[PDB]
């Protein structure tokens, strides 16, 4: 699976 939403969201909190 690739849940990009939960890569970038790390970064973004």
């Amino acid at each position: 699976f690739v849940p990009w939403f939960s890569k970038f969201l790390g970064r973004i909190l």
